[PDB]
C-alpha cells in the first residue's frame, strides 16, 4: 500500500473547498487512517480543530505546514491526532509569507517531506488556497487526485478550464473530479449540471444546507469517487 | 488637483473587503468622480454590477485588469461607467494566472499602467486578493493610502502586523488605516477594539448586519478617513 493523495482546490472561495475538505477527510476516518494538510492561509480547517488543539496543548505556531514547507521543523513533529483515525497538519498565518519566498526548487518542497514522512496514511487530503499559486503547486505535484467543490456561477466552465491548463503547465495526468456545492434545484443550476453530468469525472451534488441531510449527500460523493479511483 | 489611490487589503477572506471597497467608493461617488479597479480574483466587485455589465454588453473577457497587467489593451479601453460618477476597471478569471506569469518589472506594472490612463478621478479605490502577493504588491506601489478591513478573530493582530511588515518593506511611506468589520458585542471583538482604538490610524466599527445604520456608519469610517488626510 501506499498512501492516496487528494488536493481540495477550488479557485473561488467561499464555494465549500475546507467544509468539503474536512468532512471528506471525516468519512474516509470512519475505516482509514487519514492526514489533514492545512494549506490555506485562511487555516479554516485549523480553525475547526482548534478546541481539540488547544486541549493537547500543541504549539502550532512552531509545528504547522509552512515550518515544514521552509525546513525549520520535521513534518514527523507537527502531526496532531484531532479525530478518531484522523491526524492534522495545522495551518499558521506565517503560510502567507511563502508565496514569495525565494526557495530553490519552491515547488516539490512538499513532495520531498512527504518523502520523509515515518507514518503511514491510507488517505492524504490537502487544503488549499483558492489562487493558482506556488502552494497549489506543491499539493498538485504530490497528489493522486483532485476533487473540485464548485457553484452554478458564471464563469464555471471556464475556471475548469482555467484550472486544467494550469496542471497541463505542471506536465501532470491527474484525475480531476467535480462537486456541485450549493446545489438548488433551480435554472442556473440545470445548466451548469447538464454540462458536468456527462464527464466521467463528475461526482454530484451538495445541497445548500444552511446523520443530517447534508453528511447523506457527502457520503453519496465519496462512495462514487472511490468507484472511480 | 491628483487622483487620490486607496488600496482595499486584508490577509483575511469573508472580511467584508470587497463590500467596504463598493460602498466607500459609492459614497465618494455622491460628490466625486471615482474609479473602483477590481484586481481581487474572486472579482466581487464586478459580479455586484454584472448586471449593469451585461446590460451594457462589454467584453470583459478581453477588455479587463489582467489584460492592462499584460499590455494587451489599453487602460482607457477597459473602463466603465458603472453607476453615478463611478468607473470599474473589470476582474475576470484569466487573473489567476498573474501570480506565475513570468515578466519584467512585474511589480510596477499597474502604476505603469496608471500612467498610461487619460481620464482624471478624484479617487480611485483598489481592491486586492487577501494574499500577500504580487497582485498586492502592484495595488500597494500604485497607492497614496491603505485601508485594511478586519474582524475580532484569533491571530488577527498578528495578522496585522504581518501585513504592517509585508506593506511597510516595499513603501514605508503609505499610511494604513484599520476598520473592525463584522462588529459583535462580545468579550473577544472587545479586546480587539480595546487593541485597536488608540492606534492613530483606527477609522472605526461596521456592525454586523444581514439609507441603513450600517451605511451610517461607513459615512462615519469615511468622514473620519478624509479628515485624516
Amino acid at each position: 500500500k501506499k498512501p492516496k493523495i487528494i488536493t481540495i482546490a477550488s479557485i473561488k472561495g467561499g464555494v465549500g473547498k475546507s467544509t468539503s475538505a474536512i468532512i471528506l477527510a471525516t468519512l474516509l476516518s470512519k475505516n482509514n487512517k487519514v492526514l489533514l494538510i492545512d494549506m490555506d492561509t485562511q487555516a479554516s480547517i485549523t480553525s475547526y480543530f482548534y478546541e481539540k488543539i488547544e486541549k493537547l496543548g500543541i504549539n502550532f505556531t512552531k509545528f504547522n505546514i509552512y515550518e515544514i514547507l521552509k525546513e525549520n521543523v520535521d513534518i514527523d513533529s507537527t502531526i496532531i491526532n484531532v479525530d478518531n483515525n484522523l491526524d492534522l497538519i495545522p495551518s499558521y498565518l506565517t503560510l502567507h509569507n511563502f508565496s514569495e519566498d525565494k526557495i530553490e526548487h519552491k515547488d516539490f518542497l512538499l513532495k520531498t517531506s512527504l518523502g520523509t514522512l515515518y507514518y503511514k496514511y491510507d488517505y492524504i487530503v490537502i487544503d488549499t488556497n483558492p489562487s493558482l499559486d506556488v502552494t497549489l503547486k506543491n499539493a498538485l505535484l504530490c497528489s493522486d487526485y483532485v476533487i473540485i467543490p464548485m457553484t452554478a456561477e458564471k464563469w464555471a466552465v471556464e475556471s475548469l478550464d482555467l484550472f486544467n491548463f494550469f496542471v497541463r503547465k505542471l506536465n501532470l495526468f491527474l484525475p480531476i473530479f467535480l462537486i456541485i456545492t450549493r446545489f438548488k434545484k433551480n435554472r442556473t443550476h440545470k445548466t451548469l449540471f447538464e454540462i458536468l453530468k456527462t464527464k466521467d469525472r463528475f461526482l454530484g451534488t451538495i445541497s445548500e444546507r444552511e446523520n443530517k441531510d447534508y453528511i447523506k449527500e457527502y457520503e453519496n460523493i465519496l462512495e462514487i469517487f472511490l468507484k472511480k479511483i
